[PDB]
Protein backbone atom coordinates (compact mmCIF):
# COMPACT_ATOMS: atom_id res chain seq x y z
CA UNK A 1 0.00 0.00 0.00
CA UNK A 2 1.14 3.75 -0.53
CA UNK A 3 2.26 6.03 1.63
CA UNK A 4 0.19 8.60 2.71
CA UNK A 5 -2.39 10.26 5.26
CA UNK A 6 -2.40 8.35 8.58
CA UNK A 7 0.07 5.53 7.50
CA UNK A 8 2.66 4.32 9.80
CA UNK A 9 5.74 4.12 7.75
CA UNK A 10 9.17 2.89 8.03
CA UNK A 11 11.67 3.71 6.14
CA UNK A 12 15.93 3.75 5.91
CA UNK A 13 17.26 7.24 5.32
CA UNK A 14 20.99 8.13 4.91
CA UNK A 15 21.56 11.90 5.05
CA UNK A 16 24.23 13.97 3.32
CA UNK A 17 25.06 17.51 3.32
CA UNK A 18 27.07 18.65 0.41
CA UNK A 19 28.05 15.26 -0.44
CA UNK A 20 29.43 14.06 3.72
CA UNK A 21 27.09 11.36 5.47
CA UNK A 22 26.01 12.78 8.11
CA UNK A 23 23.12 10.15 9.40
CA UNK A 24 22.13 6.77 8.24
CA UNK A 25 18.76 4.72 10.20
CA UNK A 26 15.50 3.29 10.30
CA UNK A 27 12.59 4.71 11.56
CA UNK A 28 8.60 4.73 11.95
CA UNK A 29 6.26 7.25 12.23
CA UNK A 30 2.70 7.99 11.71
CA UNK A 31 2.40 10.20 7.70
CA UNK A 32 0.43 13.31 7.40
CA UNK A 33 0.63 14.20 11.48
CA UNK A 34 4.10 16.53 11.72
CA UNK A 35 6.36 13.84 12.69
CA UNK A 36 9.44 14.70 9.77
CA UNK A 37 10.53 17.46 8.39
CA UNK A 38 7.71 19.02 5.82
CA UNK A 39 10.14 18.55 2.78
CA UNK A 40 10.66 14.84 3.03
CA UNK A 41 7.12 14.00 3.89
CA UNK A 42 6.15 15.52 0.89
CA UNK A 43 8.67 13.07 -1.61
CA UNK A 44 7.20 10.80 0.63
CA UNK A 45 3.88 11.17 -0.74
CA UNK A 46 2.02 8.17 -2.76
CA UNK A 47 5.79 6.13 -2.59
CA UNK A 48 4.61 2.17 -2.61
CA UNK A 49 6.30 -0.10 -0.23
CA UNK A 50 9.94 -1.34 -1.02
CA UNK A 51 10.17 1.91 -3.16
CA UNK A 52 14.06 3.56 -3.16
CA UNK A 53 14.02 6.92 -4.18
CA UNK A 54 16.10 10.18 -3.52
CA UNK A 55 15.21 13.15 -1.83
CA UNK A 56 16.79 16.80 -2.31
CA UNK A 57 15.33 19.06 0.55
CA UNK A 58 15.74 22.85 0.41
CA UNK A 59 16.52 24.42 3.85
CA UNK A 60 13.11 26.19 3.94
CA UNK A 61 11.16 22.39 3.86
CA UNK A 62 13.72 20.92 6.72
CA UNK A 63 15.90 22.85 9.10
CA UNK A 64 15.96 26.41 7.65
CA UNK A 65 18.57 28.92 9.09
CA UNK A 66 19.06 27.83 12.21
CA UNK A 67 20.04 24.68 11.01
CA UNK A 68 20.41 21.66 13.87
CA UNK A 69 23.45 22.98 15.78
CA UNK A 70 25.95 19.65 16.04
CA UNK A 71 24.47 18.28 13.15
CA UNK A 72 23.16 20.24 10.33
CA UNK A 73 24.91 23.44 9.08
CA UNK A 74 22.38 26.68 8.72
CA UNK A 75 21.19 27.13 5.19
CA UNK A 76 21.24 23.07 4.62
CA UNK A 77 19.96 21.38 1.47
CA UNK A 78 19.59 17.74 2.93
CA UNK A 79 20.08 14.81 0.31
CA UNK A 80 18.33 11.59 1.35
CA UNK A 81 18.66 8.24 0.21
CA UNK A 82 15.19 6.24 1.22
CA UNK A 83 13.80 2.95 1.38
CA UNK A 84 10.39 2.70 1.97
CA UNK A 85 10.26 -0.98 4.04
CA UNK A 86 6.46 -0.77 5.99
CA UNK A 87 3.48 0.63 4.99
CA UNK A 88 0.36 -0.34 7.50
CA UNK A 89 -2.80 1.09 8.61
CA UNK A 90 -2.38 2.65 11.95
CA UNK A 91 -4.39 1.98 15.21
CA UNK A 92 -6.60 4.02 16.99
CA UNK A 93 -4.07 5.06 19.53
CA UNK A 94 -1.48 5.94 17.25
CA UNK A 95 -4.29 8.50 15.38
CA UNK A 96 -5.11 9.57 19.47
CA UNK A 97 -1.22 10.44 19.96
CA UNK A 98 -0.05 11.70 16.38
CA UNK A 99 2.70 9.07 16.49
CA UNK A 100 3.88 5.72 15.79
CA UNK A 101 3.91 2.60 18.27
CA UNK A 102 6.13 -0.39 17.92
CA UNK A 103 4.82 -3.43 16.20
CA UNK A 104 6.92 -6.20 17.97
C1 LIG B 1 13.01 12.65 21.40
C2 LIG B 1 12.88 12.84 20.10
C3 LIG B 1 13.94 12.37 19.17
C4 LIG B 1 13.30 11.64 17.98
C5 LIG B 1 14.35 10.82 17.32
C6 LIG B 1 14.11 9.69 16.69
C7 LIG B 1 12.77 9.05 16.60
C8 LIG B 1 15.22 9.03 15.96
C9 LIG B 1 15.25 9.48 14.48
C10 LIG B 1 15.87 8.33 13.72
C11 LIG B 1 15.99 10.83 14.38
C12 LIG B 1 17.51 10.70 14.26
O1 LIG B 1 18.07 10.35 15.51
C13 LIG B 1 19.25 9.61 15.25
C14 LIG B 1 18.16 12.02 13.76
O2 LIG B 1 17.81 12.19 12.43
C15 LIG B 1 18.44 13.28 11.81
O3 LIG B 1 19.82 13.06 11.91
C16 LIG B 1 18.02 13.17 10.34
O4 LIG B 1 18.66 12.53 9.57
C17 LIG B 1 16.76 13.87 9.92
O5 LIG B 1 16.78 15.07 9.58
N1 LIG B 1 15.61 13.15 9.89
C18 LIG B 1 15.53 11.71 10.26
C19 LIG B 1 14.97 10.89 9.10
C20 LIG B 1 13.61 11.46 8.73
C21 LIG B 1 13.78 12.91 8.29
C22 LIG B 1 14.36 13.77 9.42
C23 LIG B 1 13.28 14.00 10.46
O6 LIG B 1 12.26 14.64 10.18
O7 LIG B 1 13.58 13.77 11.74
C24 LIG B 1 12.64 14.15 12.74
C25 LIG B 1 12.96 15.51 13.29
C26 LIG B 1 14.32 15.69 13.88
C27 LIG B 1 12.09 16.49 13.15
C28 LIG B 1 12.27 17.84 13.76
C29 LIG B 1 11.37 17.98 14.98
C30 LIG B 1 11.52 19.38 15.57
C31 LIG B 1 11.08 20.38 14.51
O8 LIG B 1 11.18 21.71 14.97
C32 LIG B 1 12.09 20.29 13.37
O9 LIG B 1 11.70 21.25 12.39
C33 LIG B 1 12.86 21.82 11.83
C34 LIG B 1 11.96 18.91 12.71
C35 LIG B 1 12.66 13.08 13.86
C36 LIG B 1 12.38 11.71 13.24
C37 LIG B 1 11.56 13.31 14.93
O10 LIG B 1 10.30 13.15 14.33
C38 LIG B 1 11.66 12.32 16.13
C39 LIG B 1 12.83 12.72 17.01
O11 LIG B 1 13.33 13.79 16.96
C40 LIG B 1 18.05 14.62 12.47
C41 LIG B 1 18.93 15.73 11.90
C42 LIG B 1 18.33 14.51 13.99
C43 LIG B 1 17.65 13.25 14.55
O12 LIG B 1 18.03 13.11 15.90
C44 LIG B 1 17.19 13.93 16.69
CL1 LIG C 1 6.28 8.63 15.24
ZN1 LIG D 1 -4.61 11.74 10.96
ZN1 LIG E 1 1.49 6.59 21.89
Amino acid sequence: MKVGQDKVVTIRYTLQVEGEVLDQGELSYLHGHRNLIPGLEEALEGREEGEAFQAHVPAEKAYGATGHPGIIPPHATLDFQVEVVKVREATPEELLHGHAHPSG
